[PDB]
Order: C-alpha cells, then structure tokens, then sequence
C-alpha cells in the first residue's frame, strides 16, 4: 500500500537516467514557411514521430511597413512576443498539452532561463560580444513610411526540463500524428490604435490603421531522443514522465473592484508550478500603482505571501534578474508546486487600488497532471 | 462457408455501437485560409491525424465586386454551392474516397438532411427565429459597382452518417498524411456573360466580364472520434466499416438525340446509394419541359420507375421538401442500393424531348465500396 | 453491476405502461386576470395517474394608450408573456424552476422547429396560419390594441415515449405546485434605449403601454389506467425516480478577448445548454463573439466554432436560427457529466464586451432524486 | 564482416524491384501560381505526402516586355534556364537533397536525357512533326515595345531514374511535411546591361534597364509510387535508397591565374556521378578559348582525363549530343564515381589561359551520400 | 569491467583531495618589456602540489604616432594581446597549444558570461566597470596613447571541483613549460583592408601605431598541503592521467552552397568546438552562411540549424553573442568521441565564399595520457 509508488518512483528514475544516459539528443527542423497574413494566419504543424520528444523551437520573423502617411508607431509592451497569438499542442494520442497565449508561452521561457528568453546582457566587454545575431529583435518604432524586421523564438516545451522528462511524448505510433497549432498574428492583432487595449498587440501609435505585415515567416525545429536504450523487457522508459502532462494554459476573469480580494481559485488535481497574472485594467498597464497587494491564499484566512507590489516584485527579480513588463505578475511554486489535495483550496490573490471600466486577469499557469 | 461474413458483419456491428457508445466526439479547426483567387485557387488541406475521422465541415465565405459600370449581375441557379469547383480526399493509405464537384457535394448534403443545407425555414412564429445567421447565403443580385458578401458551407463525409460509420477512416498512421484538396472558383470560373453556359458560375448577367472577388476565405473543420475503446485484442474496432469507401462522384456524358432513350451503365462492384442527373441542356436548364421522362432499368426492358419528371419530381419532394434547381433530378436508392451483381446491369435512363447543341448529362453518385 | 438488471427492467415496465395506459389531456384550470392587480398563480394539477406536463395557453390584450408613437415586438415577442415557471411534485421536490423564454427556447428544440408554428410552403390548398396559435401584432400602433396568443410545454417526462421525469401522482393527496408569474405592466413593455430581453415590446410608446387583460388555461396531461401486476402496479422505478428539469442562471464578468467560461455542475447529466449573450441591452447576430465552445480541463475543447459555424450545427436541430444574442448546444445523444464539479465548462470568448454584459444560461439536464 | 553488406545490398534491390513492379507511378499537379515579380519571386511549395517521391516536374511560364523606347534584348547563354534561380529541397525529416542554381539543374536535366532536356530535333520529315507546342521556348530577341513569352520546365530529382530509386523519399509521416522552395527569376536578376555578367540574366541588350515581367507562372507536378507491396514484415521498401540522399549542389571559387593549375578538391563520402564547371571569366563566356586545359586528378600528380578543351568537348558531344553554352564544360563519372575514400583525394582542374578580372570557377555536382 | 572500480576510487580521491588541501593562487613571475625586441617568453611554473591552472594579466600601452588618422578595436581587440599560448607538463607532454583570441572565448564559454567581464545593472549603488579589469578604449585617436588589461585563465584541471586535466609537480624537479608568445608591431595593427583576425587595432593610422610597452604577470593556481593515507598521497589517478586541453586548427577549401565538413579525430573526446568563419578578412553576422552542423557518417545531423538560431543555442550558454563570424558548440554532457577518425565532422554550408576563405577551429577535449 503506497509502497508501490514508492517503487514506481524509483523505477521511472531510473529508466529517466538510462535514457538520457543512452539516448543521443536531437534538434531537427520540421518544417518551415514564409505566408502573408492577409491570406492565412493559422497553421496545423505535423512533426516527426521520432523517439521521446522534448518540445519545439519556433523561429518567426516578419517584416511590418507602416504604410501611414505622418504617424509611427511604437511596439507594446509584449512587442515580437506577440507574433504568435496562440500555440496548441496534441500527442499522438490526440491529448492536448500546452494550449495558450504567445506572450505566456514566452514568459515561461524567461521564467525558466532565469533572465528575458534568449536575450543577449550587456557588459563592460571591450571584446565585441554583445547582439551581434538579432535572435530576438523588433524596431522600438516603425516610422511613417518605414519597414521594420523581428525576429521572435519561442521554445514549446513538453519535457519540463533537459534533465527532467516529466512531460514528455513518445511519438513512435505510426499512423497517429502529433498536431503543433499556431495561430499567428495578423493585420487584425497586431496593431493598435491610440487608446485602444495593446495588450494582443506588436505595435500601436498613430499610424496603426495604415501598418501592415508584408510577411511572416516561421521554422519548427524539434527536439527529441534518438537511439533509446533496450533492456531485457524491451525499451527502457520512465512510465510515470511519459505518462504525465507539462502543460501551459492561460485564463481570464473579471469582476474586481477597489479594495476589494478579487481571488482566482486554483482547480484540483493540477500540481501548479508557477502563476502569472496580468492585470488588465482596462487596456491600461500600470507599474504596481494600481494594486494595493497581492497574494496565494489557502483559503482558511491564510496568506503565505501577501506583498505589497514592489515586494513582489523583489521576489521576482531574484527569479529573472529583473521586472517582467508593466502589470505582469510572477509566482514561483516549483519547489512546492500548489496542489489543492495536500493543502485544501488554494487562491491567488489580488486586492486592486484601481480598477477601470473592462478590468480584467489574466492568468497564465504552469502545471504537471495525470494523463489518467 | 458464407458463414464467416455473416459473423463478421455482426463483430463489425458490435465493435461499431462500442466505438459509438465509448468515444468522444469532437469537431475541430484544422486550418484557415484567406487569399486573392487571382493569384491562386488550388489548395491541399492536411488535416491532423487522430482517432477515426468522419468528415470535414468547410466554411467558406468571399466578397465579390461588380466592377461593371452599368450592368449587374444575377445568382444562377447553383449559386454559391459553386465556391467550391471540386473537392477530392485521400486517406492515409492514398487511396482516393470523395472526388466530386461542389455542387454535387452540395445536392448530396442536401439529400442527406431530407431538406437545402443548412437553410432556414420560413414559418409564422412571432419570436423571432429566421435568418439570424446568414449560414449560408448569397445576395440575388450584385448591381453594377456593389459589393456582395457569401457564405457557404460543405460537409465531405467519409463516414456515411453519424450513427453509420461505413466509410470512416482510421488516421493513427504517424508520417501519413491525409489530403483533402480544394479547388476554388476564380474570376474565370465564377461569372457568367449572357449566353454562356452558367453550369459551374455563381452569378451571370451583362456585367460579369467585370466582376471579380476581393478575396475568398475558408475554414477547414474535422470532425473525429476520440478516446477509442480499448479490449482484450486491443482497439476495439468496425473493419469492415473501416475498410470501406463511402465516395461521392461525378461524370459526364453525351450523345442525347430527340425522343431515343439515352442510358447511362451503373459500373459493377459499386452499391449506389443515391444518383443525380443534371441535364446541361447546352446551357439551357429547364424545369422538366426537355424531358419525356427519366427512369432505371435492370436491362432486361424492365423500368423500376419509369416516370414523367412532374411524377419524378414528386418524389424527390417527399425527400427534401422542395425541388432541387432546373435541370437537376434525384433518385434515392440507400435502403435498396443499385448493385449490378445481385440485379444485373442497371442503367440510369432519360429519353429526352428537346435536345440542344452540346447536351450533355452530368451524372453524381454516392456509393459505397470495398477498398480490396 | 445489478444496474443492467434494474435498468432492463425499467425500460420493460415503461412499456407496459405506455402499451397498457391510456392518454389523457385535461384542463385543469382557466383564469382570465389583470396584471395591475396580480401576476403570480400557483395552479394545483390532479393527483392522477402519471404526469407528463402541463400545455399552458396564455392570451392577452395589450393596449398601447400613448398619443402618437408605437411599439414593436421585441425578438422573444409573446414567449415573455410568462416570466417564470417553477414546478413542485408532490414529494415537495422542485423539477423545473426556469424562465418562460428558456422553456419556450426548449420546446422549440424538442420540436426540431419553431414551437407550434406553422411552415410555409408552395401548396395551393389553403393550409398556413388559420389558426394563428402562436401569435402577436409586429407592431400596435398608438391607440391600438393587439392580440397575443402563446403556448409553453412544461415537461415532466421528457418525451411521449420516454417516461424518465414523469411524477406518479394517484400516490398519496399532497398537493403538486405549478407556479406561474406572468409578465406584467412592468416588464412587458421596454423604452426605446431600454433592455429589451424581459420584454414583449419595445417602441417610443411603451411608458403608455398597458395590458388589457391576461387569460390562461392549463391543460395536464396524463397517463390514465395504469397495468396492475403481481406485486402491484407496473411502473418504471428508474423513470420515475429520475428528475427532467429546466434551469436558468446568469453569470457576468466577460472581457474582450478572453475565454468566459461557466463551469457545469457535476451529478446532473445535462442534455442541452442554452447561452443568451445579453451584451448591455444589446443583442447581436454574432458579430459581438469570437468563438463558443464546450471545454473539460485538461483536455481542450471538443467544439471550438465560429459563430456562424455554431449556428450551422443549430440550423441542423430547429431548421432555422435562434433569435439574435441566443445560443444552443445539443449533447442529448451523450449528456454532460462531470462526476467532478467543473470538470466540464461552457465556452465564450467576446469580440466586444458593453457595459452590464453577461450571459443568461439556460439547462436541460437529468438527475436522480438521491 | 562486409558480408551484411553484401546481403543488404541484395535485399535492397530486391525489394526496390518488388515496389517498381507492384507499385503504380503518378504524377499530380499539387500547386499552380500566376504572380508579379515585382511583388514576391520566393515561393515555398508543400508537396503531397503519398507513397514514394520520385521528384517534381515544375513547368515556368512568363511574360517579358521591353519597354524601352529604341533598343531591344537577345536572350543570354542560358536565357529561360534562368527563369528559376535556386531550387531547394527538403525531405519529411527536415533533410536537405537538391540545393542549386536553375541553370545547373537544366544542365543535369540535359546531361540524364543524353539530349537538350525536352527539345524537338529537327529532321527531313515531311510529316509536320517539328516545336508544335514549344514546351520549352523563348524568343531569340525582344524589340523594344515589344512582349515576349517564354515556356520552361525542370525535373527537380530525388530518385536517380525511374528505375534507379536510389534518393528517393518516403513521405508518409503525417504532419511533417516535404517542402520544394523555389526562388524565381525578378526584374533584377532578369536583364543584363551590355558590359554587365549575364550568368544569371535571361535576357541582355541596351534595352534592359526597361525590361520588366509582366507576369511569372508555375506549376509543380509531383510524380511519385503509390499502392507500395506489403509483405509478412509489412512494407516491402529497398532500405539503402530511401536512405541514400541523390543531390545536385553548387559553388564558386576564384583565385585563377594564367597558366596555372587552378584546382578544386572533391569533398570526402561524396560520391560524384557528374561535374560541371563553369567558366564565367569576368562575366566573358568563351568557347575554350580561354583555357589551356580541364582535367580530373587523383592528387599524387596523376590525371585520368588531361585534355584540350576541344577535345574534353568531344567527349561531352558523344553524352549530349551537341556542346553546352560557351564556358560551360561537363564531366561524366556515373559509372566511377569520384569518392575520395577509394582513391584518395581528387581534383577538377582547369588551367587557363587568359584570366579576366573577376574571374572565377562555378562548378555543379551531382552525387550520391548517406543520410547517417 | 573493474573500471567502476576505478572510477569510483578515484571520485573518492579527488573529493578527499579537495576537502583536505588548501588552494593557492600565487604570482610566479612578472616582466615589461618592448615588443620591438622580443615577444616570445618560456615562463616556468613552481613545482608545488597539483597544478589547476595559470591567470594571466596583461598589460599594454599602445601609441598611435600617425599624424591625423585614428585606429578602432578589431572585434576580437584586447584578446589579440597574447598570439598563442602552448603548456609543456614536468613529463615533456604537452597540453593546450592555442591561440589567445580560442583561449579567451573559451574562458567566456566556462564562466557562462563574458569572461571577467562587468554587467549593467540599474543599481543605483554605484556597481559597476570600477576596476577596468579587462578594459581596452574603443579607439585612438592619431597622437595619443591608449592604456589596456587582458587576463586569461590557462586552464589544466576542468575546474575548480573537476581535476580532471589537473598536474602533479610535487613530483619530479623537471620543470613545467608555460610558452607565451605576445602580440607585436606587426600583429596589433591592421591597416584599411586587411585582415584584422590577429590585430587588436585597425584604421588608416595602423602603419604609425606602436607598442609602448607590454608587461605580464602569471599568477598560478595550486592545490597544497595533500592528503596522505596508508599507501601515501591520496590522489584522483585517472584526473591526474587524462590531458584537458584546448587546440586550434586552419580548413580552408570552402564552396558556396556546398557542405565544408571539418572531421573530429578519434580517441579524443570535445567538449566544445569553435569555428570562426574568416571570410578573406570579411567577418560576417550569419549572413554569409546557410546553415551549421554536427554530423555523423550515416546517420546524418543532430543539430542542422540555421545561423540565428544556432546563435540562440549560444546565448543560453553565454547570455550573449560571440563577436562577428564566431560560432560556439556545447557538447559537455555528451562529448563528440568518435572511436574511429572522421565519424563525426562539423559542417559549415556557406552562402557567400570570399577569397582566401577559411574556418579557423578551436577545441576543447579530454584525451587519455595513454
């Protein structure tokens, strides 16, 4: 009784270490294709039925002319991190994964390297290192007139980590494909008129209604293990990491009001590894000025981080080395991911000083769970 | 001997009703497309392989200008069922199921739902239901310098009906994809002048050397079960279902001559379901004035139902409440498919009364047959 | 699993009842009143046989007293000439407790088609609305009165042939509770400007809108001569331990762009869903959404659509659109049920959100007496 | 030792013979666009995924005007050969075949039919066979005002021959899709000032600067094997080809001077079926003229083939029948292929004998390498 | 396979070793001179306990005697103040033999930063570039002198917890070899046009400019005080008898759109390659190349990418990019060790191919004393 997960346990760890011990790691490209958004912007992406798969890395480039006669535009706080409005992911057993919002996605990405995704620091350096390849990269401003590039990466995780197959997908079913959906932006999201909500945008500023893609281009590289290891029983695999989902999905709620605890409950079942919250005041993004604290609640009255919002944000910056952009919020739970079996209902909590006309937030959660 | 099929039809039946009972339907966007048909009207779709697929739902809308300084230009009797000029799908296998024309597909869904499409029926109800949706739809006229907007919607099935799923197909195959290809109307194919043939347009009149489309989009969606049941042997499934082809198509003949029957041979191994039969009347269509009567006949002089069209056109009402346009007939065989084997050859019979130049009968069928 | 034997048996015992009994449709009772005085009646119904529901007739005479402006129908029209139905069996449990536009909205999609109307066709024998059973003005003039005529199912069992939800009432002299609050000289007429959803006309003239008066009659249907057996009287246990009920409820809190999502509550098997997008008073043909769905967590969507789309699968159960703002999701052929609470949620992001949005949920849904 | 080699050399042919009997060849049009150069001129195709690929017939149509007020334009050495100028090919596993210019691929096209790729010969016939439907046509000059049309067609190959499937590609993985990108000829690349190379240029004369593309078209055909045998282990497939990669590749290198051995070294694990070099000496294309001698050397001073160039000519004359354009030379070793394993390292040489400024080597190969 | 054995013994040595010893870091020798005169230096190390590696600081003054034109940093700069270094152990086996430019971008790859290098932070407490630790001006101008710092860390054991590479000179009075060869008046200057790999300063007053002076001082980094046990000194046998060193090498033969495959030899095992595009003097952002890979013979590549984003795999190893036309390849976890020369090459397909092309390589790798 419980012993046998005790066992299970042991067994899947072990199998992990062999296969990543024998397997050799893959990075290959799946497929690549150059489109005009005013044509399409949604794609099914069929990836290689190789091995254990690790996840995907999605190169997108685009090239935006601001075709308005006197006004620019500048780029929103989410910037390049919105050229991909949604990703979707299904395994071979049309299960689906991680199913949410380019900018999420990419503030995992940073959450998890531990600084802005692929960012390149700057430093005292006389030696010339600094962005020399532009691998993440967008104009500040599109003048009147002109054409500006980006360039944005996104990494779709289904492994958890490199060490850690928790998550991962064996694709080796023939006849039963994976599915990657990306849904792009296009002329309709990516620009914003003054005054309206930027969130979903690349770019806004006076000479939005006249900015336009020439073309978005995208290539889908795929991480996997090739070469898994056989033993006496067949392929030695861990059945508890291939068994379990690591997905990424995002929400929203409303119905906040000044001073008041606006509290998102946390659903059972899911072990939830960390929590992002962004507060849409009305398409209105503020520095912390607009929150009076915020909070993870178990309910029974009992916060184990209410802070101010500039405490809370110290406790980010020892995370990624600084502030994510203005009204996003991070929390950390990977050590004791929130599971409300081992601790009864769990909130996340945000008590507003603020609070315009369309308020809203948004949530982005990190989770392991069941496939069963 | 004879015995064996008897018992497969019902393991066949069995494995159907738990594959119905145990798996969840699912209906999902698999791709979405917006483009200028001037530049390209051929598309092929691949959509996701996962469990037993039953068909696709295709949405497709276009924006059509009358650039004609003076004349309009008028809905011809196929209309928008001719957004799509031909759809053609293929299994994982590659083997071929559906190939037919749009208007074709059109007829049959329009058979299959016992009335037009998807269309809203008129009726005295104060509440008010109606055409709230605009499904499908298509303005009557497009005057000279208007823009008119369609809406048009295709179900291609593979499997036969939501209850029956002969014809389905079985998409676990990882590395095989399946194929659905859409061949579009575009300015050469869409408008018809005055005089020429309006078959295959959606409007005709003295400003169609002007008309063009704006744009034409379309939304692929799959229709699929999922979750299959699982047994002793493993997945618990209809082969003889599985195994095969529910296909609707098209053909074409010529050689009609004043008062003289004109046959058209039923091919042996094929159950035919249903049988339509346009008489292009070299661009004429009428409402049955061209024709002495239509019949089918086992050879042998032996008519099953021998008709004048008023007779023939009653019962296709009892089918689908209405009649479908001029020149079109229908004829359902689906509880007594026309199978040459266990009645000889059959053919589909019109003895025509007026005959034009470049007549010709443009026959649909929906049948089914075993892929070996 | 004793179930295939309990559930072999039910089904057995429903046919002999509905082969042996007798159907009847009886009125129970008429009243003709004025809303200025009284709009909440609780009818009492027959303690007899099996009960399968209750056809309620509703006429009324609206007077539009205004000097010069008139009023037209609103887009629910006669079915807001009752605004509430809440139903008590004799055991003193609640079956349906819903709102009239709901269960008119129901009876329409058990029909295949607009409740009680009448298709038109090319036919020259005059058939067509001779009747006008389901019936109202388009429009009453200032210093016109209209005619309304409307007819709501209340539905015990869910069908003629299936019996689950009927209530066996021979059984002891408790009284049953039809409960009917009807519109009033309050809700029936909307300003221009106004909420039109509650209303059954709209127009410059409504402040000097009145009713005439309001008639209803109630007729019960019915299974009479039950088949008697060994041990007694032959009837479908699980049938008539089962409850057939309408619910409504609202939920606000939308936000453009962003996945709204009302969670479906576990033990009830719920057979259809009906989502009213009330955005501010206004009601829009899908121009206001980008998409509905049905989604369980964990597990995507299993009917992501456009709005167009949904309403195609609409146009294949009623042959026509629900009016603008409404939305209808069929799962009768394999019911909602979570057995955990919100495993399973009802799915609408907005394109637009105006002030006081929200959506009006209406269920049909199974579930046992317990 | 060496012997499992043996044998799956003998299981490889063997199967490869199984699937050319069993199998069906067809060839489909998968894509057609008609296009302005001025707006786009790189399109990335999406090949079908059925069976095995063979390759892609891609047929070229445009329409040239010039413009020019007085001069007009002679088509260059290679003329409509340069309507694409780089094709490339990407298999299911994201795997790059074919990576070349236009001209080099029609070389090969040229060099495989024994012939001018798809020209009518000229006889006494008196029977009217003769350029009937100009499959591959240009006109000679185009006056000024004047509007040209041309016709071209390349074989983009993945099997080596219709009966050699040595490089071809299995592409049954669903959702990992083949891609064919092609990079057509724009109005900079099209027309050659006088003085100006015109190596990449179709057209070249004092008109130039007023030359422009009215329209380009493309057609992609896929041919492919469908219906492949199965057997008792499943699909019957000749393991070695499908794993084998047949390309064409090229390159430039400079650095000539007269008199002097100018040598470019063949990479190792290649195996070359062909070579062509191309002499393009300062943007002056000559007839040998300029060049003392070509050769192919196995290093240790020792070559197979030093000859004149009008003798290195005669021998490309006995494999073409006819010469190639001015400063393009051909070497054949199909039957030995250059593998520098077998023979240690090995050179093409050209020693000329006049050397202009800018002078430099193209050089195309065509070869055989393992995937792994 | 008494290899366990062997291993696990010494992993227990070398813990004992580092927990019981006590490090070291200690200047062994210091010298200014003139470049004009000599510039090849043989530094001898101490004798003393297990050797982890040599620090090396360089410092240099640099005079720009042209008249009017100025001279700018190349990409690689201050890294070019030492050519090549090359490291002889007390049993005449060498270790690294490289360059200066390898050496340093190595030491960036190890630290996962530019090595020693000064971050910006918006700390308002004043962090930040204070002790110019390695510091070169980004220009001089025609008349001044320009004053820099460069280190280098020469590197014998891994690292500061992996001996593995690490040299025992308690042992014989033979003496260990540090060769340095420094930069000169005919490598630190690149004139308009040429090549500027190897220099540390290019532009039209390049002819003019002049060492003042140069001056290093090593400082060597040892373990002391060794544990002794029953046998004697308690030491990792197998990190004390694997060789961790960095070389270089040339390629050139380069054709655009033509694989260019650098083969690995066999018996080693590289944990890292770099390979510096230097396209005929021209240094190029990825644009001048298709694609790069690793590949082994019949089994095609496992990491064919595109430049960028073979640059994004290096900037989570560095949290930067290298400089222009240099490319970095981490293969820690899972050295490239080939059994049999060639199996596995690293690819370059270039797009544009200048003359006098070449990929200059620098690795990193473990080899057996053997």
């Amino acid at each position: 009784a419980a012993l046998r997960n005790q066992q299970a346990m042991a067994a899947n760890l072990q199998a992990r270490q062999i296969v990543l011990q024998q397997s050799y790691p893959v990075i290959q490209q799946v497929e690549t294709q150059t489109f005009d958004p005013a044509n399409r912007s949604v794609f099914d992406v069929t990836p290689a039925n190789v091995g254990i798969v690790k996840g995907f890395l999605v190169k997108v480039t685009a090239a935006i002319t601001n075709n308005h006669a006197t006004e620019a535009v500048a780029l929103t706080d989410f910037g390049p991190a919105n050229l991909v409005q949604r990703v979707i992911y299904y395994d071979p057993d049309n299960q689906r994964h991680t199913e949410t919002s380019g900018w999420h996605l990419h503030f995992v990405n940073t959450a998890k390297q531990g600084a802005p995704f692929l960012s390149s620091m700057v430093t005292d350096s006389p030696i010339k290192y600094g962005d020399v390849m532009n691998v993440i990269d967008a104009p500040a401003t599109i003048a009147a007139g002109a054409t500006g590039e980006l360039t944005m990466y996104y990494w779709v995780p289904l492994a958890y980590s490199e060490t850690d197959l928790t998550g991962a997908v064996l694709a080796n079913v023939p006849q039963s494909k994976q599915r990657l959906k990306l849904e792009f932006a296009n002329n309709n999201t990516a620009f914003a008129a003054v005054g309206a909500n930027p969130l979903e945008a690349i770019y806004q500023g006076a000479g939005a209604a006249d900015c336009e893609f020439e073309e978005i281009s995208y290539t889908v590289y795929q991480s996997y293990l090739d070469q898994l290891p056989v033993g006496q029983n067949g392929y030695i695999l861990p059945l508890i990491d291939l068994s379990t989902l690591y997905n990424l999905e995002n929400s929203a709620q409303a119905g906040l009001t000044p001073n008041v605890d606006f509290v998102v409950q946390y659903a059972n079942l899911y072990r939830y590894l960390s929590t992002i919250a962004v507060f849409d005041n009305g398409g209105s993004f503020n520095a912390g000025t607009d929150i009076n604290y915020l909070s993870q609640r178990t309910a029974n009255f009992s916060d184990t981080r209410k802070l101010d919002p500039k405490t809370w944000a110290a406790q980010t910056r020892r995370r990624i080395a600084t502030d994510f952009p203005k009204g996003v919020y991070y929390c950390d739970n990977r050590d004791k991911p929130i599971y409300t079996l081992q601790y009864g209902n769990v909130g996340f909590v945000v008590n507003p000083k603020t609070v315009n006309q369309n308020a809203r937030l948004l949530m982005g959660y990190e989770y392991f769970t069941s496939r069963t």
